[PDB]
RNA sequence: GUGAAUACGUUCCCGGGCCUUGUACACACCGCCCGUCACGCCAUGGGAGCGGGCUCUACCCGAAGUCGCCGGGAGCCUACGGGC
């Protein structure tokens, strides 16, 4: 009784961990299967992540890329079984959670917003190689 | 066979001839010619609007690119002053 949300997470063996952390306010590519009629692709689609909706298991994120003139958004969930590969390329401060502005103001104007939150970088940059040696020996 | 009147004269009506005049007339005034209207054809201006081409002013976004800066709380060759 008393586990009643428990339930649902008893209910979560669909749950992986490989994902790399991220936050809204910085650039990532994911790569998933599409039925590609005939077969299946690992489409690769890099673009901005825009809103996080957290809940737990269900947790979705939102990804959004300009492609050939045209403004897109993508919504993903997170622990979606289409998920190959995902490795993040820039991160960047936020400010702010949400940002339903680059939208409406998609441009330079957006490279100058983002800005390079380089303290995460080093904080990536870091466990990333100088923790390789702890392996190596 | 017998056997008259008057023309003073050319002002005026008619015909013809000649001179001059005019013309747009010339199978020659039964001529020539004008404009509306009616019919068909032809382009055409105006004209509620329709379709394009070109140019200009202002503002927004802005690929590749040279040039000025930072090149730093990283990447990298180090030729460790530096260069990508
Ligand atoms: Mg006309």
């Amino acid at each position: 009784m008393n586990r009643g949300a428990l339930i649902k997470l008893v209910e979560s063996r669909y749950v992986r961990t490989d994902l790399p952390e991220f936050r809204p306010g910085d650039t990532v590519r994911v790569s998933y299967k599409v039925k590609e009629g005939n077969r299946t692709r690992i489409q690769d689609f890099e673009g901005i992540v825009i809103r996080i909706r957290r809940n737990g298991f269900n947790t979705t994120f939102t990804v959004r890329k300009v492609s050939y003139g045209v403004g897109v958004e993508r919504i993903f969930p997170l622990h979606s079984p289409l998920i190959q590969k995902i490795d993040i390329v820039q991160r960047g401060r936020a400010r702010r959670a949400k940002l339903y502005f680059i939208r409406n103001l998609s441009d330079r104007e957006i490279r100058r917003k983002l800005r390079a939150d380089r303290k995460r970088i080093d904080k990536d940059r870091a466990a990333e190689r100088a923790a390789k040696e702890e392996v190596q020996k």
